[PDB]
């Protein structure tokens, strides 16, 4: 019986949100990526400033492919989906019960839903194909970096190493304030982002050349209007300490404390990278679950061929057209979202 069918979107809307967030703060640490100032030295040790120089650049390339290709291939599926919510409105506009085989023509077209979701999720599969192979290629990119910079840091003295691991738990530290501010900005799903960029440590290079290399942070817009102001608070006073760390490590082991820098930016694209890919994973399922349901329901809806058979009929497709419009507007705000969030801003005190 009718009581049973489901013409929701499930949770389409909650799963495309989840990969917003993802999604849109791996597009300002890309951002963050494309900012940073090159090293451009050629009067530190040979053999690691090749190493700097050839990460930086194979970060910088797969930056670029995640803000120009992929972007543009996810606002790809979050348009499909309000292209079906347009689709369930005509079905609505159908039950104007003008028509004495309302119930065959609704049957008829709730099956042909059924095609089209079964397509955007062969479409959204296509998308996740292409995120898990890149992610495959980040990982071990990122994970040779990190042998580099571990076999340079196993051979320094106690000093060395502590005013390293300062600096590792500041970045690490840093990365959570990040995704506090993110998270307030982002309200669920209902938030119009932002976040900004400034220069927040640097490193004297041995003595002209390049007098130091310029580290590029993440920074809130206001400073006092964020809804997550500890957050903004703890970041301020992280950068603080980072830049003080730097010109410590700086004295002795200069070209270390760039690579530790450049390493500290790649984590958080690689990470948040690998989160976009896990999010995107669940989608195909779940418009294969909209195949389904749809399926399921057009034979039940064929059945319905009394008077108040085809009233609760109207009033079941009434009710999931509202879903489908609810889910439309978080659609729109994401992809305004996707389009204002493809600059990173500087700011200013």
């Amino acid at each position: 019986n009718l009581t049973s069918i489901d013409l929701s979107p499930q949770t389409l809307m909650a799963m495309h949100i989840s990969i917003s967030s993802q999604a849109l703060l791996n597009q300002s640490y890309s951002n963050l990526l494309l900012s940073q100032q090159l090293l451009t030295s050629q009067s530190m040790d040979p053999g690691l400033t090749v190493k700097i120089k050839a990460y930086q650049n194979q970060l910088r390339q797969q930056a670029q492919v995640f803000k120009q290709n992929t972007v543009a291939e996810l606002i790809g599926l979050y348009t499909k989906a309000s292209n079906f919510a347009a689709l369930v409105n005509a079905v609505n506009a159908l039950y104007s019960t003008e028509d004495p085989q309302v119930s065959q023509k609704g049957a008829e077209m709730v099956a042909a839903l059924s095609d089209v979701a079964q397509h955007y999720q062969a479409a959204a599969q296509a998308v996740h194909t292409q995120l898990q192979a890149k992610r495959e290629m980040l990982e071990p990119l990122m994970g040779n970096f990190l042998n580099v910079i571990d076999a340079i840091e196993q051979g320094l003295n106690a000093e060395a190493k502590q005013q390293a691991q300062t600096i590792a738990e500041l970045n690490e530290a840093i990365a959570k304030n990040i995704q506090s501010i993110a998270d307030a900005g982002f309200k669920a799903g209902e938030g119009v982002v932002q976040l900004g960029q400034s220069i927040v440590a640097a490193v004297p290079l041995g003595p002209s050349d390049q007098a130091s290399y310029m580290i590029s942070g993440i920074q809130a817009i206001s400073a006092g209007a964020s809804g997550a102001q500890q957050a903004v608070n703890e970041l301020k006073a992280n950068y603080a300490k980072l830049a003080v760390a730097y010109r410590a490590l700086a004295t002795a082991n200069a070209l270390l404390s760039v690579a530790k820098s450049v390493q500290a930016q790649a984590q958080l694209f690689v990470d948040t990278y690998v989160l976009t890919e896990q999010r995107m994973a669940l989608l195909p399922t779940e418009w294969g679950k909209v195949a389904e349901a749809y399926l399921t329901a057009a034979p039940i809806i064929n059945q319905a061929g009394s008077a108040a058979e085809i009233k609760q009929a109207k009033q079941i497709i009434s009710l999931n057209a509202e879903k489908w419009q609810l889910f439309s507007k978080s659609i729109d705000n994401a992809k305004a979202n996707y389009a204002g969030n493809n600059i990173l801003p500087e700011v200013l005190e």
